[PDB]
């Protein structure tokens, strides 16, 4: 009905989303349901979850193709002048799921916000990438209306006046760019390398190490396989140069610039196996000294192991030695998964892995476990023997 739907909705304004839901699932699905829709529209042209989930739930049953696209063209327009809080995002993915049930004119709903893209892009750039996003999900066919300029607008319009969104509209911009590619990149790097010589700077290196992603084929099956856990390929001295006087000389200026560093050092590696990889030693040696962020220089030194196989190998001794004292208290995942990536330096890890076993019971120290011993069987009774010590300790008492 619209009452009780409409007292659904409310409740659902503050858990109570999922079960509204669920119920409105239960009750309609299987035998009053534009009421609902109707009366959530007139409530949000003036809540949020629970309206969203009764939206949803009552989503792709007679095909609406525009009476549900005109109730949410209103909201779909009205985001594009008041960028919301992060909401936002997820807010226009539910929405662009919702309104995905096969219609053509959805198409035009984010149209209204498309020509923000050269048009705005905290008014201007969220509200497009709010849009990108929720397009870049279910269906770009708004914001793709220059597709053969995409990579155009994407080298540089991503650089918009936003500090959490614009990273955002990067990932959504590249995301998009990326599968229609697959459906000036070359010169976009050449700037990125020599311009590049502050928070709102780092959205410029996280979107090239996505332009390296995306323009590259080389580099996507390597990052694609270890995210879980032809010409231009040659001018790699100038931008992992520049991008190592930047964090050597000023990265906090306005550790930002540390986890692009990180990150970009992460897309030389798996790009093809400059000056990048000594660089990236350096900075790794430099960070080991650093507080506050042994839980990325562990993942790090990991993924430079895994990809950098000449880094690690002088780098034997530095970092090794150091997290083994910390774990034991109480994270250690990235270590673990360091350890277990290394050799997938042969019988070597067999005298000190046992406290790495002996720390506790948790879920992820059982996930390690279990990916060491289908990866490394060398001692398989080792790990026997600690199994059934902590099977006992747990369910014999």
């Amino acid at each position: 009905s619209n009452v009780s739907v409409l007292q659904q909705f409310a409740s659902g304004l503050k858990r109570a989303k999922a079960a509204k839901e669920l119920q409105h699932y239960v009750t309609m699905e299987l035998r009053s349901t534009r009421f609902y829709d109707q009366l959530n529209h007139h409530i949000f042209e003036l809540e949020r979850k629970g309206g969203i989930l009764a939206i949803a739930s009552l989503i792709g049953v007679e095909g609406g193709n525009a009476t549900r696209i005109g109730r949410f063209a209103n909201y779909l327009r009205n985001l594009l002048p008041s960028n919301d809080p992060v909401v936002m995002e997820m807010a226009s993915k539910a929405i662009g799921r919702l309104a995905m049930a096969g219609d053509t004119f959805t198409a035009e709903y984010v149209e209204f916000e498309v020509k923000r893209a050269l048009e705005w892009l905290e008014g201007r750039r969220h509200a497009a990438v709010l849009v990108l996003r929720e397009l870049a999900i279910s269906v770009p066919t708004f914001f793709f209306q220059q597709v053969q300029p995409f990579f155009d607008n994407i080298f540089v319009a991503v650089w918009d006046p936003k500090q959490a969104i614009r990273e955002g509209a990067v990932a959504a911009l590249r995301a998009c760019l990326i599968l229609t590619t697959q459906r000036w990149y070359r010169h976009t790097f050449e700037e990125a390398e020599k311009g590049f010589d502050d928070d709102r700077i780092h959205g410029a290196l996280l979107i090239l190490n996505e332009l390296v992603r995306i323009s590259s084929m080389e580099g996507e099956r390597l990052r694609e396989e270890m995210e879980e856990i032809l010409v231009e390929s040659r001018c790699c001295r100038d931008l992992m140069e520049e991008k190592f006087d930047q964090v050597c000389q000023w990265v906090l200026k306005c550790s930002l610039i540390q986890m692009t560093i990180l990150n970009l050092l992460p897309r030389l590696a798996a790009f093809r196996p400059t000056q990048y990889l000594q660089d990236t030693m350096n900075h790794v040696l430099s960070c080991v000294k650093k507080e506050k962020e042994r839980t990325a220089a562990f993942q790090a030194l990991g993924l430079l192991s895994v990809a950098v196989r000449s880094e690690f190998k002088v780098y034997l001794p530095r970092v090794l030695d150091i997290i083994r004292a910390a774990l034991p208290p109480k994270v250690d995942a990235t270590v673990f998964t360091c350890i277990s990536m290394l050799a997938r330096i042969q019988q070597d890890i067999k005298e000190l892995l046992e406290p790495m076993l002996a720390v506790g019971l948790s879920p992820a120290l059982t996930a390690v476990l279990y990916d060491l011993s289908r990866q490394i069987p060398q001692l398989k009774k080792d790990i026997q023997d600690g199994l059934l010590k902590m099977l006992s300790l747990v369910l014999m008492h």
